[PDB]
């Protein structure tokens, strides 16, 4: 209940929201049915329209007007945004010479920079070039300013997602905003784009900018408008915010278009219809501008021009459906559309098997257009699965394409032309990033980066310690002309031990066997060198990487490669090794093909054991190191150790030793050497972090042996490519994979084929940045270059995601 019977006099946009059953007059009431009974009188004028003309100029102020052109207006912060032009012969701000900001120039009394956020529904990456012509005023912000080519969003691509991440630096299995539909189990409670359950705070986790804001006494204008406020009245309230008295006026406020998310769905994302609302936002972007450059705050404020995604063409016909896959389509829910979601429909249902819907819908019709998983099978990318609001069972759609449970769904609910919620590497679901102002550099260009990393740079921009989040705080400060922050590298926690040779040969009762019983002065020195790690300085280019917990490892030297060997694990934790454009392949010759030996640094009891593996009837084992790089058939004994040896499912050392022995060799060829760490990774209850032994599922059978979810490479090399990977002066250029350690290659609809026409796709689908890597395994890498550590982090959070330009 509202008692509307209250009044917005003097209240029109108030800042606090008042607590029922006293009526509203902030920019959300009619959203909650709650403002009072003049609020359309009294703040939402729309008399004489948005733009002074010639004969309004020093008009007597007529109260009723929507915007105002009396000599007045100035100091009552109240002027249509052209006011200065029309009456006072000045520019709009888009005509004016762009002209760098080294110092803020703002008002007295402005304590910092205020900052603007401007955030686009739907602006898909490519809109910034192709429709350039038609939006000068973001065309100006674009090219004066600093900008990316493009910003990645997350995971899914739809609109609440995504905005809340720009909010809080979280993925959405953190933040909770998992979908633009969602069911909490615990809740017992859906959450839908229409309706009130969305406004309850129970969905919305983490800490977002406005409310870090608050905390740390930043006052914050609010957020969000009624759909139904037009965005001239939006852009005037700002502008008349930005006139309160110090002590009340916000320092961050945020605008939000719905266009070009809108017609873009109708349309498609580049229907002819859409040239117009791209010009509308652009003319909106300049009534802000003109509106700032009124107030003298144009060299003042930072302005941020951002979007949540991209949009994609997707038609009503390139729907596939579960009806023609499954025979129980009854007995499932679906979360339909750019990504599916699958639960039973009834949880009294007992016959419900997950494990028989996933069969069904796998590999099941020659072009099939989506791709069911387990979440936790999903690409270690996506961060999509540690949320109870997101089912086990979910499906990736194809760029381009719906799915739906039954064909009535999508005629009883052609209309629509454009969608997204696609994979975030896909190009269509780019969106865009610039920012303008005295913090951020002048004509500047940045590479693409992902939505998670701008908190900081907002809290940073605003003074404010962010939150904990998912950014990688200084990852963006090449964005920025000041305030940067400047972090330390994190601090080693457990450091190695460096064994010697202390265990003879027959100590080892591993049931492990080797043929390598074959009996010199010149080469004993050399073996004893390589031992104690003689050619460390080229396999380890980087440093060692930093062990941030608690632990127990040996570093173990080669003469190909150099390993963190746990004795926890019982395996290493990274293996390093560096290949030059000139290395060879060779094969793993015939009398070694079952040879594993001892490693007389490493204890019997922190070893693993040939036994448990011919035990384990569905576990073999791999090499870390390659056996098919080594250096000599003299070195190749060293890949044989046990202390390199990894447990494998068959069908995964498919996929590893197609890696190993082919790309490994392509990528240093392409990429004139490359310098490889390898390991493994433990994520049992998928939250992205490294597992504690506690939490492993599975051993090698009969073992301590555990089994790891996935195995990673970090290949990097140098981004000057004249310069062999190993003697590099410059920056870095890095790929990286988190590769599922699966027992059969159900994923790869064409695994019975050659590796050639699969493995390498495989690959790239599990793609992975650095950074995803360092919290999957509690290593720190790059510790030791010539490089600043900022540059570091941004190569950390790269992501090579393989589409095309
Ligand atoms: C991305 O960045 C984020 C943010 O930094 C990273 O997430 C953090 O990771 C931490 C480690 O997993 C985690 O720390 C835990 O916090 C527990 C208290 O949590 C509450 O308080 C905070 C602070 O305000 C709050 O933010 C939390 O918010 C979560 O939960 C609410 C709902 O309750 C949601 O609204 C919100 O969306 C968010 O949910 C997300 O996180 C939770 C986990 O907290 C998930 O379950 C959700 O799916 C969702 O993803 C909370 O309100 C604290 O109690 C923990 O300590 C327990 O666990 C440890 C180790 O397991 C143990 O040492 C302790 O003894 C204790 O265990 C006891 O409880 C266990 C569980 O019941 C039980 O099994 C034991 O036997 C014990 O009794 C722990 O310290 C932190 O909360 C989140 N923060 C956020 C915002 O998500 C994330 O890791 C990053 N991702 C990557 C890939 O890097
Ligand atoms: O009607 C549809 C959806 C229609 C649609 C589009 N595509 N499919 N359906 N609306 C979607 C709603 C979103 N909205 C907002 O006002 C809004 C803005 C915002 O900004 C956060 C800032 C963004 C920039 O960086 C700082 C954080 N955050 C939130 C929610 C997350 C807290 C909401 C009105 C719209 C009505
Ligand atoms: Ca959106
Ligand atoms: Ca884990
Ligand atoms: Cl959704
Ligand atoms: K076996
Ligand atoms: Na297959
Ligand atoms: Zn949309």
């Amino acid at each position: 209940w509202t008692a509307t019977s209250g009044s917005c006099k003097g209240r029109c946009f108030e800042l606090q929201e008042v607590g029922p059953p006293d009526c509203r007059c902030d920019n959300l009431c009619k959203s909650y049915s709650s403002c009072c009974h003049d609020f359309d009188e009294l703040c939402l004028k729309t008399a004489r329209g948005w733009e002074c003309t010639k004969d309004r100029c020093g008009e007597v102020r007529n109260e009723e007007n929507a915007c105002h052109c009396s000599e007045d207006c100035l100091s009552r912060g109240d002027c249509c945004t052209n006011y200065q032009v029309v009456c006072k012969g000045e520019s709009h701000w888009v005509d004016d010479d762009c002209e760098e900001i080294k110092v803020p120039e703002c008002p007295a009394g402005f304590v910092r920079p205020p900052l603007i956020i401007f955030s686009v529904d739907g602006f898909r990456a490519s809109y910034m070039k192709k429709g350039s012509k038609v939006m000068p005023n973001i065309e100006k912000l674009r090219s004066c300013g600093t900008h990316a080519p493009y910003m990645r969003p997350v995971y899914p691509t739809k609109t609440f997602p995504n905005l809340y991440t720009l909010a809080t630096g979280l993925y959405p299995e953190s933040h909770g905003i998992v979908g633009n539909s969602m069911y909490d189990p615990v809740f017992d409670a859906s959450f839908h784009l229409r309706g009130r359950e969305k406004f309850n705070h129970r969905w919305w986790g983490g800490q977002p900018l406005w409310i870090t804001a608050t905390k740390q006494g930043v006052r914050a204008g609010t957020f969000f408008w009624s759909v139904s406020i037009p965005h001239e009245r939006r852009i005037l309230t700002i502008l008349q915010w930005l006139s309160l008295p110090d002590n009340e006026r916000p320092s961050v406020y945020a605008f939000y278009s719905e266009q070009p998310d809108f017609s873009g769905h109708k349309y498609g994302p580049f229907g002819p219809e859409m040239t117009n609302p791209l010009r509308e936002i652009d003319k909106t972007v300049g009534q802000l501008m003109d509106g700032l450059k009124q107030l003298r705050l144009h060299r003042c404020v930072n302005v941020i021009f951002v979007g949540d995604h991209g949009m994609e063409d997707v038609t009503c016909d390139r729907t596939e459906f579960l009806s023609n896959y499954l025979t129980n389509v009854d007995d499932i829910t679906l979360v339909p559309g750019t990504l599916g979601r699958i639960r039973a429909k009834s949880i009294n249902n007992s016959k419900y098997d997950p494990k028989t819907i996933i069969a069904a819908l796998t590999c099941k019709k020659p072009d099939q257009h989506f791709k069911p998983y387990m979440k936790q099978h999903l690409p270690k990318r996506l961060h999509y699965a540690n949320n109870r609001r997101i089912e086990d069972i979910h499906l990736l759609v194809d760029r381009r394409w719906h799915v739906a449970r039954k064909p009535l769904d999508v005629y009883k609910k052609c209309f629509f032309q454009g969608d997204h919620g696609f994979d975030n590497k896909v190009n269509s679901m780019q969106t865009v990033f610039v920012g303008y102002g005295p913090t951020f550099k002048y004509r500047t260009k940045v590479p693409p980066f992902e939505n998670i990393e701008l908190y900081n740079v907002m809290c940073d921009l605003l003074g404010l310690k962010p939150a904990p989040n998912n950014g990688t705080h200084g990852s963006l400060n090449h964005l920025l002309r000041t305030n940067t922050f400047r972090p330390t590298m994190p601090d080693e926690v457990s450091r190695p031990n460096y064994p010697g040779i202390m265990y003879l040969q027959s100590e080892f009762d591993l049931g492990c066997t080797c043929d390598d019983k074959v009996e010199n002065k010149l080469e004993e020195l050399n073996k004893r060198l390589h031992t104690k790690g003689s050619t460390k300085e080229r396999h380890l280019l980087y440093g060692r990487p930093a062990v941030l917990y608690r632990t127990s490892y040996d570093i173990l030297y080669h003469t190909d490669f150099e390993s963190g060997y746990s004795e926890i694990f019982l395996m290493p934790l990274w293996t390093s090794y560096t290949i030059s454009k000139q290395a060879e392949v060779s094969s793993i010759p015939e009398h070694l093909t079952n040879c594993v030996r001892p490693d007389v640094r490493v204890s019997p009891g922190f070893s693993q054991n040939c036994l448990a593996y011919k035990n384990d009837k569905q576990m073999s084992y791999g090499f870390l190191f390659p056996p098919y790089l080594s250096s000599s058939p003299e070195a190749k004994y060293d890949a044989f150790l046990v202390t390199n040896m990894v447990p494998m499912y068959p069908a995964f050392k498919r996929v590893w030793a197609y890696f190993q022995r082919v790309l490994v060799k392509k990528y240093a060829s392409e990429r004139n050497g490359v310098n490889v760490i390898s390991g493994p990774i433990f994520d049992y209850n998928y939250d992205g972090l490294r597992d504690t032994e506690d939490e492993i599922k599975q051993y090698v059978e009969g073992s301590s042996i555990p089994v790891p979810t996935h195995y990673y490479s970090i290949i990097t090399s140098c981004l000057d490519f004249t310069q062999p990977a190993d003697k590099c002066d410059g920056p870095l250029s890095v790929s990286s994979f988190i590769l599922p350690h699966r027992p059969d290659n159900d994923e790869s609809c064409n695994s019975s084929e050659d590796e050639s026409k699969w493995v390498e796709e495989l690959m790239k689908m599990h793609t992975a940045r650095v950074r995803d890597i360092e919290h999957l395994t509690g290593l720190d890498f790059y510790r030791k270059t010539s490089r600043s550590y900022s540059e570091i982090l941004t190569l950390k959070t790269y992501l090579h995601t393989y589409e095309s330009e």
